[PDB]
């Protein structure tokens, strides 16, 4: 690799960082709506309060708000549902290690509940919440009332740092490595400038992932993010070893690889910030399906790309790697479904079963009462789209138990439940292929009224190749497809992945059969369950 390729490509003007002139050539069209207007002057500089204004019709009609609505308002966590729910938009947070209060939990439910039919939320793969209805002329009013709750939706979506996820039981499980939710909180206050925004991060070449590694579960997917800490002791100090590049998409998934490199703990911001400067400085910005951060890897070497983490490092140095880390490859995973000990004494936590991830406001209502009369307040997300209830006096067990809303979120819900995550799908996401929570939810139902099993099966259901429901990390992977019946007619169906591993021992999975009628999937599962994974017809 030439010297001439490690010129920044960007550079700082006016607050805001931008493409060099010299490097603007062949770009694809979304870093030509960067130039044209930077996005974080819709909140940094108010930008919003006139744009909410214009009728979205009006919007329409001109290259620039079109661009503002479709593009630039995902700086701002705001999402245009332009082909199956027009006018709205949905919304998605910045929530550092899936935690949440009962406050904002309500705040949420307040929002939706005024959109009524357009209105829910859902639980994402990112372990953070999405609310949906938004309409723009609401945006500033939720802005203001965001930050009054303590939230913030900066930087969510787009070519931006993505949530912050650690260990869904950080600070209350007596076998943690070491408590993320530090780590992720510092990490989610760096990418949005403390909810005040971060320029110096908001123009990257394509979305970046982050995660902490607090637990030997590996519950946070090290292996699936671009940027993952894995913790690990070096010559008698405390710290993180670095995996780097780990993303999925629709022509290539790729596991993180090791960066070669250590940091003490209170190193953890100032490195996530060398790697974005690098990726930001670098990274290639034609095809946007070459974006990711591993193709910088792959074009400039590990060891090419690690240099330039090095350079941008305060005193410029960067450790290499720890021999071994903290976390035990001899590990069985553990459901944290139902009523667990705490490592406080006399507590408890409790993890609820979210049927697809999806609430309604009156629910979301219902969990943050559970939350004040039982816990503490506090309710955490997980990445499988359930929730865990903290910080329970085990004496109150009993009575919680008998509440009625357990019926519907269970700590014990049939093990095929337990381990089904869907994505967004057809109902809202103009991507998708297919409808996934419904159709997900009947099929795992039939299918488990079949057979019995005790292997803790996980299976994924995902609308189309983007694969935000992570199909490949499954069991069983379901990815939404246009196929054929017998008759030759346009249906549903998905194409099935088996061989996706999770914690220390990961492997990606692979398309084990294409193209099946969604109305087919019932026999081919419970056939899958009975020869693969041990499970018994009833
Ligand atoms: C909500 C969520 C799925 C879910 O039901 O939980 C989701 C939903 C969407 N994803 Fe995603 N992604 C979600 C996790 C993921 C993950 C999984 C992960 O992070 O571990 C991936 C695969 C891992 C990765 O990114 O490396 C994922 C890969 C994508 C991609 C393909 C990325 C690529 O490099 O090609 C897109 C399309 C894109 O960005 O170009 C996409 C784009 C989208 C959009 C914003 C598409 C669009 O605007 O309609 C979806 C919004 C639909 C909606 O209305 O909800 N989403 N998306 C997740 C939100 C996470 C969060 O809170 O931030
Ligand atoms: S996998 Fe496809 S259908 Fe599902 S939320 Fe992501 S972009 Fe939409
Ligand atoms: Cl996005
Ligand atoms: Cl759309
Ligand atoms: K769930």
């Amino acid at each position: 690799v030439a010297a001439e390729r490690l010129e920044p490509r960007v550079e700082e003007k006016d607050g805001y960082w931008i493409l060099k002139e010299q490097f603007r050539k062949g770009i694809n069209p979304q870093e030509k709506v960067k130039i044209e207007k930077e996005p974080m002057k819709l909140f940094m500089e108010n930008g919003i309060e006139e744009l909410a204004k214009i009728p979205i019709e009006e919007i329409d009609q001109s290259k620039l708000t079109k661009d503002d609505i479709d593009v630039r308002l995902k700086w701002l966590g705001l999402f245009h549902r332009r082909k199956n729910q027009y006018g709205r938009f949905m919304m998605r947070l910045k929530l550092p290690n899936g935690v949440t209060t009962s406050a904002q939990t309500r705040y949420l439910a307040s929002v939706i509940r005024k959109y009524g039919k357009e209105g829910c939320a859902d639980i994402t793969t990112r372990q953070n919440w999405q609310i949906r209805g938004v309409v723009l002329p609401d945006v500033p009013e939720i802005l203001k009332g965001l930050a009054e709750v303590g939230l913030t939706s900066l930087q969510s979506g787009g070519d931006n740092v993505r949530n912050p996820v650690g260990n869904p039981l950080a600070g209350i499980d007596p076998e943690e490595i070491v408590d993320t939710r530090p780590y992720t909180n510092l990490l989610s206050q760096f990418i949005t400038g403390n909810s005040r925004g971060n320029p110096a991060v908001s123009n990257l070449p394509r979305k970046w992932n982050p995660c902490v590694v607090g637990s030997h579960d590996l519950y946070e997917h090290p292996h699936i993010n671009d940027l993952a800490y894995m913790p690990a002791t070096k010559d008698g100090r405390f710290g993180f070893n670095l995996l780097v590049g780990g993303f999925f998409s629709a022509k290539r998934c790729d596991e993180a690889i090791p960066l070669d490199a250590w940091v003490p703990a209170d190193d953890v911001v100032p490195v996530c910030r060398a790697i974005l400067e690098a990726f930001r400085d670098l990274g290639f910005r034609g095809n946007r399906q070459k974006c990711r951060m591993m193709w910088l890897i792959d074009e400039l070497g590990v060891e090419g790309f690690r240099a330039e983490v090095e350079k941008r490092m305060p005193q410029q140095q960067l450790e290499r790697a720890s021999p071994e880390d903290l976390v035990q490859k001899q590990w069985e995973r553990r459901d944290y479904l139902g009523v667990h000990p705490q490592k406080q004494e006399g507590y408890s936590f409790i993890g609820l079963h979210i049927p697809v991830g999806r609430v309604q406001a009156d629910d979301m209502d219902e969990l943050a009462r559970l939350a004040d009369e039982y816990g503490s307040g506090e309710i955490r997300l997980t990445v499988e789209q359930n929730i865990i209830i903290p910080n329970i006096e085990t004496s109150k067990i009993e009575a919680l138990l008998k509440e009625p809303v357990l019926s519907t979120f269970s700590p014990d819900p049939p093990i095929l439940m337990k381990g089904l995550v869907a994505c967004t799908g057809n109902q809202f996401c103009g991507q998708a292929i297919i409808e996934t929570k419904a159709r997900s939810l009947k099929i795992t139902e039939e299918v488990q009224r079949q057979v019995s099993l005790t292997k803790p099966v996980r299976m994924h259901w995902t609308g189309c190749p983007n694969t935000c429901a992570q199909v490949q990390v499954a069991d069983i992977g379901f990815m939404g497809c246009l196929t054929r019946d017998k008759n030759g007619k346009t249906v549903e169906g998905a194409d099935v992945f088996l061989g996706g591993r999770i914690g220390s021992d990961s492997h990606l999975g692979e398309v084990y059969k294409k193209a099946v009628p969604c109305d087919d999937l019932v026999p081919l599962v419970v056939d899958l369950l009975v020869n693969n994974f041990g499970a018994v017809p009833r």
